[PDB]
């Protein structure tokens, strides 16, 4: 009956059967399901085993489907203890086609946690009417112990709060390290430009930069140009998410600016020895390296972002940079409709990311149009038109004013001035730069003062 | 075999005991109160005696019995002559600290049991609640008791009860030098008069536009009452990591720029001053931090249960950048969000008896005003926040909107909220390369 | 065998172990069981004899869990005799959590339900093959009368519907009673206030009042000066749940306020004689009177409230007011997807409660922030957005406003005036009030008619 | 062989586009796992009328075990209930 069914401890042994043969079809969302879960949320010996299995293996063991597995537990040797492959191959039977997880790893947990403080309960009760031979502080010290034990076996690092003499300690050791080494002016990543590394002291580690102007003001071959020198000038990876315009464009106007010969002397081919000379230069000292990888999609989420750089990230060393082009491109399915909470949840997320991973962050955006209406049409942080979210989350904005866009007449064609909106560790100001643009590239500007 | 403990004879023992030596009730109050014991008749004794004991002497048999026959209460109580059974029996001697003592104990362990099954009962019928929404219930009612002296975790309180707390406040300070404040320093001579300091139940809100350096108040605060102060901080940096915290008030400590220290060049006057507040900060341990990535209200919670458990009690917070933190369960609308998250901030600082410091931002339906200073209604997440809080500062500072404008190196505290007191505004300063606010000696505004 | 398991009438033994075995060690749930069980619904007598103890005890004698209970039993003869005290033992020793109890008293009701609609199905049938001579009008009342005594048996004996003529005594009794006695104006509570009980003649004793502003308008000090005022006028108790801010502000507060001094000369200590005599009188008549409770709770629901409520009424007296502060922290977490079905429950529930115990309810609130952009902002009740429902439920609301916030130039500084917005007896109105809140109390104003 | 009809959720309406595929078919997998053939119908003569696929059907195929999954075109003439084969341009 139900009765003598009622004093059962909950368990949902359908979805717990469901997950692990999910899991068995795809190793991808292995992780999320990893971080939400742990052994002993699983009810019996045998689901939790093979969790145990599946979560040790892929520190080392890449393939876990159905027989490497097998390889695996033939070195524990633990077979038919679980049923060993027999019961395994009934499980591995089930769901061939597990679409979706995440509900079936949450729900375990809730069964989990309260069937488990629940037994905790149980005993508080039965050794408060049983005490043998103790006293209030031991009878509660016990109590305080086995309440705040739950949740502490499934905080997974020292993720939690830092005392203070470990960060000390780290930023000590930069500090030291740094003292070794050349000053540099720089204090993380190098852009070439050394009279933008004073003012920005280099693009931090943790930060979410934004590039902005109207559209032909040039903004992505800026963001081009800084990747390019970070990936020549590092001994480390980076990366370009490039929406709009596929990668077959990208990497004539990366070897436009590297190379110093106009997109028409390529696509041709009327480049002289010298040419010819400086496009293999660029060639064989990137065939060394080879720092690059592109995703050029068509529309994003930053739920993939994260998965398809931490891919990267597992794959050889810690990333040096990103870029992303045309943010408001990037969707998310929730707020498909509205565009303001949107931006918000983007910029939130991406924030995440690159404290995630202790590396920075390129993000470009457009502006609204209402500055040409202001006569002196230079950009300020209240003309791009987003709520201004950006403009908290943001530790570092800044402008672009090409002057001949606009003018003509003036002398000053040619000419372009970065404007830094706000910056979080430092000062305002500007600087000025120069552009011999039918090639795509920005160069200093050793002129008179501004 | 089992059974809620009770004594019954230690019980009647006490009162016997009580009744011939009224002068015995110092040493009996110290120990017990009336939710302590078991029946009821016992209790509306005990408290009517209390009552007694304000200013009548005599209370054995007979003043005793009028008294209760005034309220008229009598033969609730069995009757006078189960009344009068208590002095007839136990003439016992002053054996009678140890009897109050057991009693307190039975009645800890009596009420150790209840909760469990509360807790119990939550776990079966949760109505709707996971499991993240639980064992904040769970961990709050037995901290509730483990930390706290008076062992009544949860209840009503009769009025002496409390009175007797607010009197050992009122009590505490005098002896010590008031000095206007009462909770914590801040440090600012001005800011302490119209705020008394940062009282140990308010949810502080501080907002401002970004390049304001809020960040930087906030930290000013969490650091001086670091120093002053005697007992643990936490700072939560969802808006950086701590490299840059520890950076920035090693800085303002030192004073010496931050651009000096990265940079990796300074001078003997410079390391006179880093060794010196290195060494006063590390004999103190006071601080801890967090650069988590995304929080929810509940990890804040608990996180903080965890180091109160450790050691002692904690005395201040820091939240930074308000609108990352979010509850999952909720992201799809925004307004209920932010309420809840206000809502558990309130309920915590409550529960560990603390002020709470959270930053927030506003909205640029302000700059087309074209005068710019904040108020009440120039932030718009719902309000939900206006509505929790108990103090408020917003931030003005002229030098960001005009560069010519006359109060350079000047920034302005906006009060616009205050629960225990009156509004005001305030005059400090900022010298943003080592990044503290200073006290404004200098004419009125 | 089980075909002659068929014809056995429905029946559970364990659960009814389990649940005596849960109450005999725990009090705090027989308000639930009592609220679903009684006596006949168990199987056998001795079962049934044990909870009409564990019930009629808890009427007066609060204590029952193993042996207050025999010293109890013994005195109606009846140990060795209904199991007997080595038996009753099991009970006790066994499920030892009281884990759960109400899911096991839900069915034994079901069982019983069960069990009494068949014992009279068969004993209907019987007696219509052996009609005894009888006559059908003879035979259809009996069978009304039977069917009718099961429901009967679980309805409290005092919540059905009452004739005219005993509830016309109890009015012209009310009325008596006043009549031999002033009348004041006053039909309940009295505030102090006699401004407000023309248009109010007292707080009615039944009711959900409410009370409602924007933030600083000093409703909470009004419901406070309600309170306060209420305690030393009656001989009988009051509440306060002081979810907003915690006891040792409230009571600084209070005695303040009674006293007439600001709180900044207590908490400086800078004050006169003439102070601290006012102090001790106020003091010393607050605590010959234990009149005031206090709750300095975080978050509640209606379902504790109740219990925390009755309580205080089945220990001593009955209530005569209660306060409840910033209402909108009151979760009830079933619905917080929503929030507009939320107050709705917490309204419907508090009115409950309130007419359950014939007693007032103060309730405070806040008013969305639409009345602003009008350039009146003299509230009425089309701007609190709350579901509405609390502009149904209540047979009151004040809201309060005061011109000296929004205004500085004012020729009405302190001064607050009540606008009344509902009434579910009298009518509606407006008065004048004064405020002088260094001591946060309001007070009468004799002056100009409005 | 063995043939067996089955229905839809209006899930799949709300997408502007109300082609069936496999995920359309919520049955908690029951039979997205338990099958060897699918083929989904589609006829766009009921949810638009400005549609030029005046007398069109479509097999709509989501799965194929055996091999190789594609998507067909027919014709309908329901005045008395037959498909034919469609002669016209290709898919
Ligand atoms: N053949 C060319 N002649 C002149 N300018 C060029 C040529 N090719 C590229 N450019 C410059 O490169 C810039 C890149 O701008 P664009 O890619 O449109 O910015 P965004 O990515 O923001 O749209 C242009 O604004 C343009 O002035
Ligand atoms: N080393 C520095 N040199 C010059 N200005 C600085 C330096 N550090 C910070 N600032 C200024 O101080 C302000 C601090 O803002 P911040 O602390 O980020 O608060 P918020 O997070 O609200 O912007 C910035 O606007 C910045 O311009
Ligand atoms: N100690 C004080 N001195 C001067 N004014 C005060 C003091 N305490 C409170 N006030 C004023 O009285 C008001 C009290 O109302 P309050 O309790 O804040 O109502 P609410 O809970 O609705 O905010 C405050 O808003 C404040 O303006
Ligand atoms: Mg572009
Ligand atoms: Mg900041
Ligand atoms: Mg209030």
């Amino acid at each position: 009956p139900q009765v003598a069914g009622l004093k059962v401890p909950p368990h949902s042994i359908e979805a717990e059967q469901s997950v692990l043969g999910g899991l068995m079809l795809d190793n991808e969302r292995w992780d999320d399901v990893a971080e939400r879960v742990v052994a002993d949320d699983f009810y019996t010996r045998p689901h939790r085993h093979i969790f145990t299995e599946m979560a040790r293996l892929q520190e080392s063991g890449s393939p876990i489907d159905l027989i490497t597995l097998a390889e695996s537990l033939e070195r524990q040797g633990q077979l038919d203890s679980v049923g060993g492959f027999a019961y395994l191959a009934e499980l591995s039977k089930n769901t061939p086609s597990a679409a979706n997880i995440s509900a079936y790893a949450d729900i375990v947990r809730e069964r989990a946690v309260v069937r488990e403080m629940i037994s905790v309960a149980n005993e508080i009760a039965e050794a408060g009417f049983d005490p043998q031979g103790r006293t209030s502080e031991d009878l509660l010290d016990l109590a305080e112990s086995r309440v705040f034990k739950i949740a502490e076996s499934r905080a997974n690092k020292d993720e939690g709060p830092k005392n203070i003499a470990d960060v000390l300690d780290a930023t000590v050791a930069r500090i030291e390290q740094l003292f070794q080494q050349p000053h540099d002016g720089v204090t993380g990543v190098n852009t070439g430009y050394d009279d933008l590394n004073k003012k920005t002291a280099g693009l931090q580690p943790s930060d979410l930069i934004i590039v902005a102007a109207r559209p032909s003001m040039g903004k992505t071959t800026f963001a081009m140009n800084l990747v390019e020198n970070a990936a020549m000038l590092q001994d480390k990876p980076v990366l370009i998410f490039s929406l709009e315009m596929p990668s077959e464009q990208i990497m004539m106007r990366s070897l436009a600016s590297l190379s110093r010969v106009d997109q028409t002397k390529i696509r041709t081919g009327q480049l002289d020895d010298e040419d010819w000379a400086r496009i293999s230069g660029t060639m064989g000292i990137l065939l060394e390296k080879r720092n690059i990888y592109i995703d050029d999609s068509s529309g994003l989420t930053p739920t993939e972002v994260r998965s398809r750089a931490r891919r990267i990230a597992r794959e050889h060393g810690g990333i040096g940079l990103i870029m992303i082009d045309y943010l408001q491109l990037m969707r998310v399915p929730a707020l498909s409709d509205n565009r303001t909470l949107e931006i918000a949840e983007i910029s939130r997320s991406l924030k995440a990311l690159a404290k995630e991973l202790n590396v920075p962050v390129v993000a470009l955006s457009q502006l609204n149009r209402s500055l040409e209406q202001r006569a002196d049409k230079r950009p300020v942080n209240s003309d791009l038109r987003e709520s201004g979210s950006i403009e908290q989350d943001a530790d570092l904005i800044m402008f672009i004013y090409r002057d001949e866009v606009y003018h003509e007449n003036s002398d000053l064609k040619g000419i372009a001035e970065i404007i830094i909106g706000k910056q979080r560790n430092g000062p305002i100001g500007t600087v000025r730069l120069t552009f011999n643009g039918q090639w795509s590239r920005f160069d200093n500007y050793a002129g008179p003062q501004y």
